[PDB]
């Protein structure tokens, strides 16, 4: 299955954090990376009172079940110092969010797929479009269409 994972970091050298995360993602059992987006420098959502993010996206081919992939992404976060979860955000070393998992629609205590807010976030959609320009969402909407019918502005490269 192809999982699309959003990567963000705005603490402790985001470029090192993202490169470390890429290496770790490739080492997840029963998985290998297919594609990696460019790296983008984005202002934080909300409280402007924190550093800029590095944002990226990757496509991961995996035979793991969705929650198994989640367990691994959460362990990579922890190994890279990310401890606060489901709280108001302050600067974080790493955030790995599962944007899409195949064409699956998941609404559990642990996992909401497609990511609940991705269609509102250029920092998720533009890196995804760079690696998957022909992508269609589970509800039949095309990614290209979402990005143009609502005039999302372009991002700056890191
Ligand atoms: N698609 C998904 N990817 C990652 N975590 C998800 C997820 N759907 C639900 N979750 C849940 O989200 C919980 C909180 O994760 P956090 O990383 O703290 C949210 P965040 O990434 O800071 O906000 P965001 O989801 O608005 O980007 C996790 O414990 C996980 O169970
Ligand atoms: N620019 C930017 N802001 C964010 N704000 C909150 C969150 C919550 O995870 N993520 C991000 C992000 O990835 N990029
Ligand atoms: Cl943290
Ligand atoms: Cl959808
Ligand atoms: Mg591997
Ligand atoms: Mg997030
Ligand atoms: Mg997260």
């Amino acid at each position: 299955t192809v999982a699309y994972i959003a990567i963000g970091s705005n603490l402790a050298s985001p470029l090192e954090q993202v490169n470390a995360a890429l290496k770790a993602l490739g080492d997840i059992p029963e998985s290998h990376i297919l594609t990696v987006s460019s790296f983008y420098r984005t202002p934080p959502l909300g409280p402007q009172d924190q550093p800029d993010y590095l944002n990226a996206a990757v496509a991961l081919e995996t035979s793991l079940a969705p929650e198994e992939l989640l367990n691994h992404t959460q362990r990579i976060e922890l190994q890279q110092g990310r401890v606060r979860k489901a709280e108001r955000a302050g600067p974080r070393t790493l955030d790995l969010d599962i944007m899409l998992f195949g064409n699956e629609v998941i609404n559990t205590e642990r996992l909401t797929v497609p990511h609940y807010d991705m269609k509102n976030r250029g920092f998720m959609l533009w890196p995804l479009f760079e690696i998957a320009p022909e992508l269609v969402f589970p509800d039949g909407e095309m990614l290209r269409q979402i990005l143009h019918t609502r005039a999302f502005d372009k991002l700056n490269k890191w």
